[PDB]
């Protein structure tokens, strides 16, 4: 939820994508709960 | 520029990683971007 | 189950990061099961056992 | 090339999910290539 953990990356490309992915994951937390769904109800739109 | 496209997936357990990564990636679209680079530079 | 299912993404970018992803995930099932459990027990080990005590399972 | 790295992450959901996607692309140099290419000309057959 809120815990610390390292993931050992081998090689700047691969940490670079990682680090993409982890961005966004992270980010959601900065979302509101209305956009979430107001994003949601345009997806079965 | 965002067009809709297809990917196609086998199986339901890698559709269900890939949703949870797409709709991740998708959402960012909807934050300012000043958000996105307070969060980066709270990173370093 | 392994069933064909279609993922709608929007966006050129976010489509071609999902697809190096899903190509990787895919990719794995190409591999013996006994190749990624000795891969696997070769990483727990690795840096002072990190992913062993990260592991939240005990 | 494949200089160790650490990339911090917050939140157990978040460090698995990553975990995995990062263990499927280290695994993917265990393939040989040219199963690399059966599979790509594989799903361009289906498209």
């Amino acid at each position: 939820d809120d815990e610390l953990l390292y993931l050992p990356v081998r090689g700047r490309e691969t940490y670079e994508m990682l680090l993409k992915i982890k961005e966004s994951l992270e980010l959601m937390q900065y979302l509101p709960q209305h956009t979430i769904e107001t994003y949601r109800q345009q997806q079965q739109q």
